[PDB]
């Protein structure tokens, strides 16, 4: 029977995690499966309108339609990204709610431990039920002391319940990222001690953490990379053309720039890094943990965990996947920084060419010629996203990848939920 309860608890914990991640991932899936919004469609519409234009580069109506489609493309990028941003905010709130529930359960369990210790059937049951509900949120190991009192210990060793004593966790901004809520344990003297997420990868809390870092962040970076690569390559080409009044074409799109967060554990909080894109086709869909080891800068890509020592250019700027990172002065050993090259790409994206006449369809100044227009339409068949995918290939793959990860989690979660029901039955009888 003891073994039975344990196995059941283990399975509920696993199930809570899978189910949470499946649920959150299904939101990303549904957002992307909708063809009535697909960036593939907004992109095709943009390119179709562009092909229409390439045929009669002089037609102001066709020029104006292109602008309309450029606006819709950017608006579709922004709509999708903002939904992902709203989901991130919900994850952060859910983390806080999880911590509050955990704290609550822990105090309840400690008080029950106390009541029980004084009598020493229903209190034993009430405690067991509370323990199982807590273990659904975050994994805890039960141990019992003489007198029959329960200890509840987390994977990192934090004693959430020590007989009559309950301890608490706290939802706090992560040290690496001020916009990110994470979890800490509470030391009486030192305050909040952050727990690395890898140690909270159990239960619904672990499902939220895993979804955010492995699914949500990556979706946002892949979408961001696409918008960036598209914006920069279209702009680069547009500016080599000449508009209807014979003037040099200008940047057609605005795009958000890289952002870098200085770890709050750093020696001097005023030390910052900045990053700028210098080759959009080498920009990756990842963030970067960059650590100054006293001599060199060690970089770890969040997307694939690959690492490397950064080389510096003549100016002493770090050279990272199509970016240059300015470090300045003040860096101490073990100082850490989180570079996000594309996460704000979309929120600051906009159409700069408002005037139908300002579209640069010509290769030569009129001072008809649709050569540059054809160069822009050819971008559709070019591998400018990460150096190896076209715009269409990059979105399609994201859609596909999310869809597949979703279906798989659906299977795992249904299976695990069934395991829970089967074990519970075998327990009741």
């Amino acid at each position: 029977d003891a073994f039975i309860t344990n196995q059941l608890r283990g399975a509920q914990n696993q199930s809570s995690g899978l189910t949470t991640r499946y649920e959150q991932m299904s939101k990303i899936d549904n957002l992307l499966a909708d063809k009535s919004s697909s960036l593939s469609g907004s992109l095709q519409s943009f390119f179709t309108s562009l092909q229409t234009l390439v045929s009669n580069a002089e037609d102001p109506a066709a020029r104006q339609a292109l602008i309309g489609k450029a606006e819709g493309l950017v608006n579709q990028f922004k709509t999708t990204d903002q939904y992902l941003r709203d989901q991130d905010k919900q994850v952060n709130i859910a983390i806080g709610s999880s911590v509050a529930q955990i704290n609550n359960y822990a105090k309840q369990i400690a008080n029950l431990n106390d009541q029980i210790s004084r009598m020493t059937n229903d209190l034993l049951d009430q405690r067991d039920q509370l323990v199982s509900e807590l273990n659904k949120i975050v994994g805890v190991e039960v141990s019992v002391q003489d007198g029959g009192t329960y200890n509840l210990t987390m994977a990192n060793g934090y004693t959430l319940v020590q007989g009559s004593t309950a301890r608490q966790l706290a939802a706090v901004p992560s040290s690496a990222d001020p916009t990110r809520t994470t979890v800490a344990y509470v030391d009486e003297a030192a305050g909040n001690i952050e727990i690395p997420e890898k140690l909270l990868n159990t239960g619904s809390l672990g499902g939220l953490l895993t979804f955010r870092s492995q699914d949500l962040d990556q979706t946002r970076n892949t979408l961001g990379q696409l918008a960036l690569a598209f914006a920069d390559a279209f702009n680069a080409q547009h500016t080599k053309g000449y508009d209807a009044d014979g003037n040099k074409g200008k940047d057609f799109f605005s795009i958000g720039s890289p952002v870098v967060y200085s770890n709050s554990n750093n020696a001097d909080k005023t030390v910052s890094l900045t990053a700028k894109v210098v080759d959009s086709t080498k920009v990756q869909a990842t963030d970067y943990k960059i650590v100054f080891d006293g001599t060199d800068w060690q970089v770890t890509r969040t997307a694939d965990n690959t690492t490397f020592t950064a080389t510096k250019d003549a100016d002493g700027k770090l050279e990272i996947d199509g970016l240059k990172v300015t470090v300045g002065t003040g860096a101490q050993k073990n100082d850490s920084f989180l570079l996000k090259p594309v996460s704000n790409a979309i929120v600051d994206m906009n159409v700069k060419v408002t005037n139908e006449a300002e579209i640069a369809m010509a290769s030569e100044s009129k001072l008809s010629d649709n050569r540059n227009g054809q160069a822009l339409l050819d971008l559709q068949n070019s591998n400018v996203v990460g150096g190896n995918k076209t715009f269409n290939d990059a979105y399609a793959t994201l859609v596909s990848d999310v869809g597949n990860k979703t279906s798989t989690l659906k299977t795992s979660s249904t299976t695990q939920a069934n395991v829970v029901k089967q074990l519970y039955k075998q327990q009741q009888s």
